[PDB]
Formats: C-alpha cells, sequence, structure tokens
C-alpha cells in the first residue's frame, strides 16, 4: 500500500522539483498534484467526479493559491473531523510572523518557507520526504 | 535571532542522554530543557516554581509513557490551549499501538515518532528531528 501525497502547487517549477525529488525516493508512493484550492477541497472532500478519490497520507500545501487561498485550505482541512488527522506540511514562500503563527494556531503540522534558489529548494523536500516518509509514524 | 528553546519530556535516562548527545551537535543556537514527568512539564509550560518567566518552547518533545502526569494528558493540555496550542509538539515514544498512534493525531500532535531501544537506531532518529524541526522548519515565535 503505497503512501499517497498530495501535493496543492501552481507553480510548475515548483511542482516539477518536488516531483523529481520524490522520483528517486525509495519508498513507494503516489504523487497527486493540484493546482489550485477548489481543485484541492473538492478531491479531499471526494465530492462528485472526486468521490472515488484516494485519501492522501500527507499533504504538502503552498497557502499561496489561485481560486481559493490556500490559508483557507488550511483551515477547512483541520477543523474537517474526517481529514484533520492527515499531516500538512505548509511549503510557502511567505514568511511574515504573523502568517506563520496564524498557521500554526490553525494547526498546520509544519511551516516551511521555500528557499530563494531552487538548488536549495531541492534540499528542503529532500529533508521533508526522508522525515516524513521514513522517520514519522504516519495514521491510519 | 533568539536561541531557539526545545523541551524535552522523558524520564528515561538512556534516551534524555541520548537526545542531549545530538542536540550538542546542532549548530543551531537553542537551549534544551529536560523534564522528568508530567506534572513538571506542566509547572514549566504554566511558568510555576522555578520556571517563572522561562520562555515557552518553540519546539516539544514528548513521551506519552510518563510518571506523574499521563504523558497523553500534557498533549491534551498543550493542545486545547490557546496560549500553548501553536508550539509544535514531536511525540518520541515506545508505543506504535495504532489506536494509540491514531489518538495522538486526533489529539493534534505535529507528529508521532517510534522510539527504538537500539539507541543507535535512536539516534539517527534524533538526529532526524535536529535536522527537520530545528534546521528546516520555520518554528512559530512561542506565546509570551
Amino acid at each position: 500500500p503505497p503512501k499517497v501525497i498530495l501535493l496543492v502547487e501552481d507553480s510548475k517549477a515548483d511542482s516539477r522539483l518536488v516531483q523529481e525529488v520524490l522520483k528517486t525516493s525509495t519508498i513507494d508512493h503516489e504523487l497527486i498534484i493540484l493546482r489550485d484550492g477548489l481543485a484541492a477541497m473538492a478531491f479531499l472532500q471526494q465530492q462528485g467526479e472526486y468521490e472515488n478519490s484516494p485519501r492522501p497520507n500527507l499533504i504538502l500545501l503552498d497557502l499561496n493559491l489561485p481560486k481559493k487561498d490556500g490559508r483557507e485550505v488550511l483551515a477547512e482541512i483541520k477543523q474537517n473531523p474526517d481529514l484533520k488527522r492527515i499531516p500538512v506540511v505548509v511549503l510557502t514562500t511567505s514568511h511574515n510572523e504573523d502568517d506563520v503563527i496564524a498557521s500554526y494556531e490553525l494547526h498546520v503540522n509544519c511551516y516551511l518557507t521555500k528557499s530563494r534558489n531552487l538548488k536549495d529548494l531541492f534540499k528542503m523536500v529532500q529533508g521533508i520526504e526522508s522525515f516524513w516518509l521514513e522517520t514519522v509514524t504516519l495514521p491510519a
């Protein structure tokens, strides 16, 4: 039963980077990428055509998204009894203290600020993979 | 850039000494506080006794099995408190019973880690805790 990872990111460059890191991952997984907050909620809530969507074991979320603020996605995921158990890793450009605090207040599992260079973002995502997919004991 | 405060609630001397060893190698400016029981943990977080004016932690490492007060209760106390719920909590405990894991995530633990009885295994795991949470994650400003 490979781990299902949901990435909510609209930046092609950033999503392709995540795919590349996970590409050589030794842990069998399935990466699903959505580009906006409305698609993300529909998928997670398994609404309509998404009724057969797989439950993610881990969610990578950028607070800055098209169609629906990732901050709303975070809040709605963490207040939903059927989804709040799923670990959410915020990976965003935003770094102001107010955003960080509010995000942890909404119960985000961890907040990561995307590195200024892709070379470093690559290593950051490698860190996400190693910790959440190989070190952590995820909920069933 | 104030030093990061890390609180470790663990009664097992072997395990806490191992954490000290790993966190000692860190290049991240910080202070490690080690408490041995559940009541001591609550006293520290509520800033009572010698902990008056003690800065809140930016990261909490918590063993669920503790004397005096259940680590599971401590976890619940922290995540339900408006003035402490923002603090990341990493459970590091022996039990890996799926029902115990689920209960912890349901109480909003940031992550659950199973503590191996082998110390070489544990050292590697704590290195992971250090590199991810102390060097990669943006920890929230502790509540005043």
